C-alpha cells in the first residue's frame, strides 16, 4: 500500500528541454523520501503521466492522474503556458497543484488549490540586470527579445523591460519571436544595428539557444542575459562556445549549505556528474512539500482513513501552512500559495573553447 502523487511534467518535446531536468529532481526525491520512510511508514508512489508541450496534453495529463490514478496530488505542469489553462482543471476538482517552475504572475491567484515553490519573475529577473552592470557599468543601451506565445516569457519580459527603465538604461528595441521558431536574422540583424551593449532574451531553451547563437554569429559582442526558460545545459549543444558569458539568474545554489541540499546534491552529483541544475532541486522541493505534508497530516489525522475528497482537501490546507527545509532552502507559503523565500543568486555561463563542454559558474 502506498500514497500516490502524481508528476504531470513535459518529458517530451522541445519542453522537455525544461521537463527532464524536473523529472530527475521527483525521481531523486522519492528515493530519498522512501528510503526515510514515506509517509509515517507508507511509501509514496510518484505516478508521471506526460504532459508533452502544450495545454491540451496538460488538461489530459491532469484528468488521467486525478480520475483514473486517484492521486492526492499534482505536481507540476512544467510550463506557466500550461498552469493558466490547465491549473483551473485541478482547482475545480479540488485537487491540490504544488508548481515546481512556474514563474509567471498570477499562477498561484488562480485558486485556493493552487501553490508554486518558485518565486516569481519579478524578484528573480532583475538581479541578472544588475549583474550585468557590475560586470560592465558602461552599459546604457539595452535590446530586449520575448517570445509573444509563451505566457512566461510575457511576463518576465516586463520586469526585465521595467528593470531597464529604473537602472536608468536606454531601451532600443523590444523584438518578437515564436518559442517554436529558428531563424531569427531579422530581429536579431534590427537589434544589432541599434548598437546594443546588452542584450535580454525571455523565450524557452531550444528557442533561446538559437537566438544566442545568432546574435554570435551575426556579429554581437555585448552582454547576454537569458531568462529562466534558458536556465538548463540543455542549451550548451545549441549554441556551443557561443553561449559563453550568458548570465542567467537562478532560484537554487548547489553551494548552499542546507543539510537536505548537501545530500540532495550528493545524490545528485553521484548520479549525473554535475551540479544538481535549478529545475531538479524546485521539483525535489515540490516533491517534499507533499511528503512532509502528508506526514504532518497523517500525524494528527491518520490519512488510510479519510476518503479521497476530503483527503485532497486536508492535504491542500496542511501544505499550505508549512515551513521547509528545502534544496531551494528553508521556504514556506503565504496564504495565497505564492512562495516566502530568501535567497537568490546570478550564474554565468562558461564554455570550452572547443564548445562540446560547460558549466554554470555562479557569481559571488
Ligand atoms: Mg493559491
Amino acid at each position: 500500500n502506498t500514497i500516490p502523487i502524481g508528476i504531470a511534467l513535459a518529458q517530451t518535446s522541445n519542453v522537455a528541454l525544461l521537463g527532464q531536468e524536473q523529472v530527475a529532481g521527483a525521481k531523486i526525491a522519492e528515493k530519498y523520501f522512501n528510503d526515510k520512510g514515506g509517509v509515517n511508514g507508507t511509501p509514496i508512489k510518484l505516478i508521471f503521466q506526460d504532459t508533452a508541450g502544450d495545454e491540451a496534453g496538460t488538461i489530459n495529463a491532469f484528468q488521467t492522474l486525478i480520475n483514473k490514478d486517484k492521486v492526492v496530488g499534482i505536481v507540476g505542469p512544467t510550463l506557466s503556458q500550461q498552469a493558466f489553462s490547465a491549473n483551473p482543471i485541478a482547482e475545480r476538482a479540488k485537487v491540490p497543484v504544488v508548481g515546481p517552475s512556474n514563474t509567471a504572475k498570477g499562477i498561484p491567484e488562480i485558486g485556493d488549490y493552487v501553490a508554486r515553490v518558485s518565486a516569481p519573475v519579478s524578484v528573480v529577473a532583475p538581479n541578472s540586470v544588475k549583474a550585468a552592470l557590475k560586470q560592465n557599468p558602461n552599459i546604457k543601451k539595452v535590446a530586449v527579445f520575448f517570445a509573444q506565445n509563451d505566457a512566461f516569457s510575457k511576463s518576465e519580459t516586463e520586469i526585465f523591460q521595467q528593470t531597464v527603465k529604473d537602472q536608468g538604461l536606454e531601451l532600443v528595441t523590444v523584438q518578437k519571436f515564436q518559442t517554436t521558431d529558428t531563424d531569427f536574422q531579422s530581429q536579431a540583424t534590427n537589434a544589432i544595428n541599434l548598437k546594443p551593449d546588452l542584450v535580454i532574451i525571455s523565450g524557452l531553451a531550444a528557442d533561446g539557444g538559437n537566438l544566442v547563437r545568432q546574435l554570435r554569429e551575426l556579429g554581437y559582442q555585448g552582454a547576454i542575459i537569458g531568462g529562466d526558460g534558458l536556465n538548463t545545459s540543455n542549451v550548451f549543444a545549441v549554441c556551443k562556445a557561443l553561449c559563453d558569458g550568458v548570465l542567467i539568474a537562478q532560484a537554487y545554489s548547489p553551494e548552499y549549505t542546507g543539510e537536505i541540499n548537501k545530500a540532495f546534491r550528493q545524490a545528485y552529483v553521484d548520479q549525473y556528474k554535475k551540479e544538481p541544475p535549478q529545475f531538479s532541486a524546485q521539483a525535489f522541493a515540490a516533491v517534499q512539500v507533499y511528503v512532509e505534508s502528508l506526514k504532518a497530516l497523517d500525524t494528527k489525522n491518520k490519512v488510510s482513513k479519510i476518503q479521497l475528497p476530503e483527503l485532497r482537501t486536508e492535504l491542500n490546507k496542511q501544505l499550505l501552512t508549512g515551513k521547509y527545509n528545502t534544496p531551494l532552502g528553508e521556504i514556506s507559503f503565504t496564504p495565497i500559495g505564492e512562495v516566502v523565500q530568501k535567497d537568490f543568486y546570478v550564474a554565468q555561463i562558461k564554455m570550452e573553447k572547443d564548445g562540446s563542454q560547460g558549466k554554470f559558474t555562479f557569481l559571488k
